[PDB]
C-alpha cells in the first residue's frame, strides 16, 4: 500500500527516540542512549488507509550526527522537535528547518512542530511562543509527552495528513 517516509529531528535529548519509540513499540524509554542514525517501520491503518510507516530516528548530537543529511535526503515529511523545558532546543529549531531546506532543496516540505514532553513542570516555552513560530512556518504545532503517550499519535498521524495535502 502507502507508504510515508518520517523524519524527526531535533536538538539531543529533546526526546526524539521517545516519541518514535512509544508511537512503534508502545513503552516510554527512560534512560538516555544518544542516537546516531535509527529506523523503524510499521503497518497502521490511518483515516482508513492501510499504510506503511519508515521512520528515520535522527542524531540530535553534532558528535552523532555523521552522514545525517544523506539519511533524510528521502524523508518526505519531518517532525521538527524542541523540549518545553529545554529554551536553547527551541532556539535552534531554525537549524533543523535551514538543514531540511537543503537536504530537500525545497521551502515546501511537509512538517509538524512538535513541543515534547509537556509532562514536565519546569516549562520556560510557553504553547503560544511555539505556535507563533510554527504559524510562521506555516505549519502544525503539537505539544507531545512520550511518556504519558499525549499527543504522540496526533503528531505522527497529523504529519502523515500533511504529507497527504503536498
Ligand atoms: N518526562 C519526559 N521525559 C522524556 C520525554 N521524552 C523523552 N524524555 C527523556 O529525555 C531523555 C532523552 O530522550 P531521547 O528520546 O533519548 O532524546 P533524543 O532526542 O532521542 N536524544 P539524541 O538526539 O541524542 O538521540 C531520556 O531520559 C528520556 O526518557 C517526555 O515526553 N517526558
Ligand atoms: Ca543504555
Ligand atoms: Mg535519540
Ligand atoms: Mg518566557
Amino acid at each position: 500500500m502507502t507508504e510515508y517516509k518520517l523524519v524527526v529531528v531535533g536538538a539531543g535529548g529533546v526526546g526524539k527516540s521517545a516519541l518514535t519509540i512509544q508511537l512503534i513499540q508502545n513503552h516510554f524509554v527512560d534512560e538516555y542512549d544518544p542516537t546516531i542514525e535509527d529506523s523503524y517501520r510499521k503497518q497502521v491503518v490511518i483515516d482508513g488507509e492501510t499504510c506503511l510507516l519508515d521512520i528515520l530516528d535522527t542524531a540530535g548530537l553534532e558528535e552523532y550526527s555523521a552522514m545525517r543529511d544523506q539519511y533524510m535526503r528521502t524523508g518526505e515529511g519531518f517532525l521538527c522537535v524542541f523540549a518545553i523545558n529545554n529554551t536553547k532546543s527551541f532556539e535552534d529549531i531554525h537549524q533543523y528547518r535551514e538543514q531540511i531546506k537543503r537536504v530537500k532543496d525545497s521551502d515546501d516540505v511537509p512538517m509538524v512542530l512538535v513541543g515534547n514532553k509537556c509532562d514536565l513542570a519546569a516549562r520556560t516555552v510557553e504553547s503560544r511562543q511555539a505556535q507563533d513560530l510554527a504559524r510562521s512556518y506555516g505549519i502544525p504545532y503539537i505539544e507531545t509527552s512520550a511518556k504519558t503517550r499525549q499527543g504522540v499519535e496526533d503528531a505522527f498521524y497529523t504529519l502523515v495528513r500533511e504529507i497527504r495535502q503536498h
